């Protein structure tokens, strides 16, 4: 086997495609070079089926012959999508009787000998730099004699360097072929004999919380229902008392009230808190909202499925209206309109006509509390009664009647249950990412991001419950949804340690049910990384955690942690912004450099590594660490020839 | 002072309009956000004229009304160019009373306070990472009146983040409003009566190297020609000799010759190897192929620079036909085909047609020695006479005489001299570039990235000499000419201490007379950073470096003093890549993770970083290091507020 490249698309045509979703050009090859606005990688032909990964593809048409082709398979578990190749595209045929020698074609046409390890891994005969391989995401892993053994997804790295390969094998593609696109998930499954995990996926409005664990309760079972936000847990015992002659038990950490009813609602944070499943307690949990990749959520669903089964219960609903790999569609109650140029009000490069606010109550969404305050002033300079709302702040500085123009992070998700006449989106969110930047060990970086179609949909959502309503938008983008960053990972480990009270093994045992389990979001599987980090983390000041944890902020013991560091060095934090405010008071003894453990952010002293900490972090960050390397756009193809 | 952003082009529009040139959205405030292909920054008018900066526009035209405006100024020195502004768009105008309290207006419409410093820094009242102030090239720094006091340009970090901003100030841009928008140098310059530095800007075939220094010998001058190449060297002599009637003086790595004439003919290196300016020796020296930045040629000509006064030379010429900000223009010998999907032959992502070389004698530029081997290979096997050229091969493996298909990399250029019927150009070369990493220190890495004007330029040259060529392509366009990275300046420090006994602050006065010498290639001026480096890289190994140094590849001191370190730790080197070939010997006695200095390449071995000369070179980190932060097109602005802050 050999390879060489052939282009077919420039820039200007790689957009109009994408707009038109109109590919005229003869798909030739088994392996084309494809393309979105933002990334560029490989798809691959294989039994009729032109394969890629979902990490690139997202849920996008492919442009073809007659217009946008939609996927005919989508598995976020797996990393795969799939469209029906166009008429007359060659296929690479499985192979069968594999051999070990596989050889991965990369994007620059290279032949790259692997061995293999397993079903989804191979070995690198001479390892390379990570660099080298991105781009080259679903191409072929070719057995000796040409046959597709599997697409790659993933480089296995040690300090940057990738040493094995992570597959999407042959099989996973042919059991994605035989099952069935369409899956009905819109009604409440009936309780089994023995422990099942089920999913729910239905709008909001068809009683997921409300109506279904009324039913459930009427048929003589406990149910638990866990929900993200206070304000719809305590909301939802208000409603049930109404609607359906239930007074519920209600637990949330402001307010817990026990009935001794069949039916509790629960935040995830107190299930947490009140340490997880009692044993004989309930007989099905709800795990309501769970697309949401905050870490309370995420560690929360993780404990109902590693402990629900042994403490009684039979059946475990994931429920949600948007799951990973959903896309935004039309609202018949919810006019949509882009912003345009032509407006009073400055937002985010666009601008927002005065008429359109003036009157009514409306929701103006922003990535950042800065933006909300700056957009609240520059509306009170022209008389609209507005009003910033984010995390810090009281609900309370809502109206709950009477005109108002809101403007909010998301934060307003969980701490205010309201609708209004309009949404104004900036079609952006605020997102933190790991690097693993070995500088001296990792890095958390807080970037702004286009938002994914679960973001587009929250939002938007706020407008038009049983009543007409407008959403207004900056950009009609939404990046990919049901997947989240490593970070979040980290959160969860953070917060097991702060406020959990667990341990990182058992926070592990946690967030690995939650991977291994299929159809929720998903992440790069770096427990063992981040376990081991945590590990080390020994004998945090006492009272430095309380302060972080009371200040509310972000990573609150991995900053505490650092402030325990510095100050039992006498030396000074990496900076002197509000993230080490923990520390104000310890200032004027404080000199020398900073034993720097890791980056939450800018670092303005000098540094030394010497601490005996930071050779601990640095020492794990040896370990395997898994990553990742309009309608899409044929751009290219690689023709393969030994 | 308040700002906010608009956006008035999405990416169709923009490629659109940098295609065609023609914009006919109308040009409102003073301060545009611009695009390229690649890149986003800022252009702001100040008295009629749109400025940016050089690092991002290139010498590329802006999208007007009636078509693409040509640049009316373009100074690389000053990291500055300007289009004449369309007539009825609003400009800035310049501070009247001086004020010392400024602010910078982001891309972001942020407008953060800066506490100036000088006639072009000022310190971030707050400092901030870096990465946030990208992409705000060419905004204002105005005055609280909110008049324009500079551009901006760079900042300045320490350890990532940025402490202060460097800006063009608004005298630069009067300075530069104030002179003529042509300039000649066309002309050999009549030698003057006291030193002085002169530019000669012509065409190849000039006789820049041959005609011109003959006639200042004729009027008695003792005269030296430096070029880069060794080849081009002998062949100026070789032809002086013979049609010019004088036996030049040749010095040269492999041939030197002392005839007593008063004209002379080295290379940089063996002018460099010499000690530079023996004094009273020559009256003009002529820096041939001053574009050049390789690491000989900086030295070289920085040398000349610093010593040629103070040697008795009343002259200094220096020579090139592709001047920095030079833009490529049709030759009227050679004809130029874009390459298409069509032909027999795949070729970076194109395909030639072996009719277009099966008669005669061409040349085809590959970007790498293995693409080349592999297209030879190729090509022999279609039955072609095709011969791979590369550093560290024999400029006789091509034929002078027969048919013949040469694949090349750049090497060609100065080990062979001839000429070809047709040129193909990948359009491509390698780099290196220098990324602070921090991890633990320092890392040079090789990419593969576009080339520029003097590239296509050198590289078309090689056909269409006085006769017919055929330049075939797979991309037009270049991206801007007379830059170089800083990892250049580090090879320089590395060349110094490896072959041509400089000490670290030796080097730095030659490379410090280059840097403020205007007209020659630019770069960041790094000096202080690396001459420290350098300083504390003492006791190297003789040996390994002596290895290193036949061995011809980059930063030869710097992989000897990582593999001196090792071997001296008994510990392995970074990995077991051809660049640390010094060791391979001692493989089975070197055990545990490496002490690692600095990244040159892939690090495969566990590291450890308490070497003390791994902390000295990180401490040397903390230095300030000053970072840069089709036709061009407007997609958006930045209105600034009309009262109050
Ligand atoms: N589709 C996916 C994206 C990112 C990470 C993972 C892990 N499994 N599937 C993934």
């Amino acid at each position: 086997i050999t390879a060489y490249s052939q282009q077919t698309r420039g820039l200007l045509g790689c957009i109009i495609t994408s707009l038109t979703g109109r590919d005229k050009n003869q798909v030739e090859g088994e392996v084309q070079v494809v393309s979105t606005a933002t990334q560029s990688f490989l798809a691959t032909c294989v039994n009729g089926v032109c394969w890629t990964v979902y990490h690139g593809a997202g849920s996008k048409t492919l442009a073809g012959p007659k217009g946008p082709i939609t996927q005919m398979y989508t598995n976020v578990d797996q990393d795969l999508v799939g469209w029906q190749a166009p008429p007359g595209a060659r296929s690479l045929t499985p192979c069968t009787c594999g051999s070990s020698d596989l050889y991965l074609v990369t994007r620059h046409a290279d032949v790259i000998p692997v061995r293999r390890r397993g079903d989804s891994r191979g070995s690198l005969l001479s390892p390379r730099p990570v660099s080298y391989l991105k781009g080259s995401s679903g191409g072929p892993l070719l057995c000796p004699s040409g046959h597709a053994v599997g697409i790659f997804r993933a480089a296995v790295c040690t300090r940057g360097v990738a040493k094995a390969v992570d597959f999407v094998p042959v099989e996973s593609m042919e059991t994605t072929m035989r099952s069935p696109v369409f899956t009905d998930n819109s009604s409440p499954p009936a309780v089994p004999q023995s422990f099942q995990v089920a999913h729910l996926h239905a709008p909001t409005g068809s009683g997921k919380s409300t109506k279904v664990p009324a039913a459930y309760a009427a048929q003589g079972y406990k149910v638990l229902v866990l929900n993200p936000s206070v304000a719809a847990t305590l909301g939802f015992g208000a409603y049930m008392s109404k609607a359906h002659g239930i007074d519920p038990n209600i637990r949330t950490g402001v307010r817990t009230i026990t009935t001794g009813a069949p039916v509790t609602y629960s935040t995830y944070g107190k299930f947490l808190a009140d340490g997880g499943c009692s044993g004989g307690a309930y007989d099905i949990i709800i795990c309501d909202e769970c697309h949401s990749t905050d870490s309370t959520t995420i560690l929360g669903i993780g404990t109902v499925l590693d402990q629900a089964e042994t403490a009684g219960a039979r059946l475990v609903v994931l429920a949600t209206a948007t799951p990973p790999g959903s896309v935004t569609v039309p609202h018949p109650n919810i006019e949509e309109v882009a912003l345009s140029n032509t407006g009073e009000i400055p937002f985010y490069g666009k601008a927002i006509p005065i008429e359109a606010i003036r009157g009514g109550r409306h929701l103006i969404f922003c990535h950042s509390k800065k933006k909300c305050d700056e957009l609240a002033a520059k509306l009170s300079g022209l008389g609209i009664n507005a009003v910033a709302y984010y995390r810090g702040l009281d609900v309370s500085v809502i109206p709950t009647i009477g005109d108002v123009v809101v403007v909010a992070t998301d934060a307003l998700m969980t701490g205010y249950t309201g609708d209004f006449d309009s949404v104004i989106d900036c079609n952006t969110c605020v997102t933190q990412t790991v690097d693993f930047s070995l500088d001296p060990t990792f890095t958390i970086e807080t970037t702004t991001v286009p938002q994914d179609a679960v973001s587009r949909s929250q939002r938007r959502g706020r407008t038009g419950r049983g009543r007409r309503g407008i959403y207004r938008f900056v950009t009609p983008g939404e990046r990919p949804s049901g997947m989240f960053d490593s970070s979040v990972l980290c959160e969860c480990y953070d917060a097991g340690c702060a406020w959990y009270e667990l341990t990182p093994a058992e926070t592990s045992v946690r967030l690995r049910a939650y991977l291994n389990t299929p159809g929720l979001p998903v992440c790069q599987d770096h427990l063992e990384f981040w376990e081991s980090v945590f590990t080390g983390l020994t004998h945090i000041d006492a009272h430095f955690l309380s302060q972080t944890k009371q200040a509310g902020d972000n990573f609150p013991y991995l900053v505490a942690y650092q402030a325990t560091v510095c100050a039992r060095a006498q030396a000074p934090p990496p900076s002197w912004d509000q993230m080490w405010k923990c520390l104000i008071r310890l200032k004027p003894t404080l000199h020398g450099p900073t034993p720097l453990l890791y980056r939450l952010g800018a670092v303005q002293n000098e540094v030394t590594l010497t601490h005996p900490i930071t050779k601990y972090i640095m020492a794990c960050m040896s370990a395997d660490l898994e990553v990742v390397t309009g309608s899409v756009v044929i751009v290219g193809r690689i023709i393969l020839s030994s």
